[PDB]
């Protein structure tokens, strides 16, 4: 006679409608754990996530209401769409937990991204990868923390971006993955829509040579890895740092930078035949416009989609599509557990 039922996955207690069944761990997100399941009146499989009194603290509280109020209006292929979302709780005051419900996909890219994929396969994968930032685009949204762990992906090669990017203490055992963010971001230095166009290029690099490009405990590690491999940046670059970080990059050891075939050799892309000849030298020469430090210098995203190496999978229908209380911030536990409940029953 209840509306919902109680199962324990793994150590994470999920109560949900009775229409989903079959509940199976697949995922577990910084933000929430995800389940598989059936659901009986759609007939079809679908992805549970659960978040846990996701208005305990500011960061958990902006990125819960962020993404129910962006979800509601974004309509794309290659971006997430929500087929449900509900709360087991009647009132305000008993309102804990929020599970949103997806179609459930076959992959995390991280999983790709660790097989020798054809061309084709890398070539298709980094053509949604550029509509879905598109579109978030267009929508007003520059994401500027796109990272393999938060794209999922079919059987059939389709693609889905599941986050919507950045707004700082986090008192958890998880930290986040920042190896795909942009000098703009690690240098704390004003962005654009091609910021989105350094983290593609990340997750190109690291499906071609199957290891994190810039690797490191923190931002410092990490900027080595970006200078020793591209190179120290032009003065141009320099010149547009705020004071601190300018004496900080400009006194750190000078590099000229590994040539992008010394970086990414013909041995890492298959060359059996002229076509994958031609195509490693396509991906070679998109991985040196998108790895560009300087983001005035950065291959844009709508010249990224027409290069030779994409632009083989254009549509009219899937680059463009028609755009539409815009979000809040600083709220106590209550103000953002009101504001979260608010959009969870509309
Ligand atoms: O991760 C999320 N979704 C997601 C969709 N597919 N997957 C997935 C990754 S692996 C995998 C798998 O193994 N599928 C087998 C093939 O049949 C079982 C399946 C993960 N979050 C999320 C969510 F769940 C709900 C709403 C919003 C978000 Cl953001």
């Amino acid at each position: 006679d209840n509306q919902f039922y109680s199962v324990e996955v793994g150590d994470s207690t999920f109560t949900v409608l009775k229409r989903y069944q079959n509940l199976k761990p697949i995922g577990s997100g910084a933000q929430g754990i995800v389940c598989a399941a059936y659901d009986a009146v759609l007939d079809r499989n679908v992805a549970i996530k659960k978040l846990s009194r996701p208005f305990q603290n500011q960061t958990h509280a902006k990125r819960a209401y962020r993404e129910l109020v962006l979800m509601k209006c974004v309509n794309h292929k290659n971006i997430i769409s929500l087929l449900n979302v509900f709360t087991p709780q009647k009132t305000l005051e008993e309102f804990q937990d929020v599970y949103l419900v997806m179609e459930l996909m076959d992959a995390n890219l991280c999983q790709v991204i660790q097989m020798e994929l054809d061309h084709e396969r890398m070539s298709y994968l980094l053509y949604q990868m550029l509509c879905g930032i598109k579109h978030l685009h267009s929508a007003g949204i520059i994401h500027r923390d796109l990272k393999p762990s938060n794209i999922v992906v079919k059987s059939d090669c389709t693609l889905k971006i599941l986050d919507f990017g950045l707004a700082s203490f986090m008192m958890t055992p998880y930290v986040v993955t920042r190896y795909y963010r942009a000098p703009e971001v690690i240098l704390g230095m004003g962005y654009k829509e091609n910021v989105d166009i350094w983290s593609v290029g990340c997750i190109m690099g690291e499906m071609v040579r199957h290891k994190i490009l810039f690797p490191g405990r923190d931002y410092i590690d990490q900027w080595n890895k970006v200078i020793e491999q591209l190179g120290t940046p032009c003065p141009e670059f320099m010149k547009k740092l705020q004071p601190t970080v300018r004496n900080y990059v400009e006194n750190r050891p000078k590099y000229a930078g590994l040539t992008f075939p010394k970086l990414f050799p013909d041995s890492l892309f298959p060359a059996d035949s002229e076509h994958n000849k031609l195509k490693a030298s396509q991906a070679r020469d998109l991985l040196s416009k998108m790895l560009v430090i300087d983001p005035a210098k950065r291959i844009s995203v709508d010249d990224a989609l027409q290069h030779p190496y994409i632009n083989v999978w254009y549509d009219p229908a899937e680059v463009e599509a028609p755009p539409p209380q815009l979000d809040e911030r600083e709220h106590t536990i209550e103000e953002w557990k009101e504001l979260i409940y608010k959009e969870v029953m509309n």
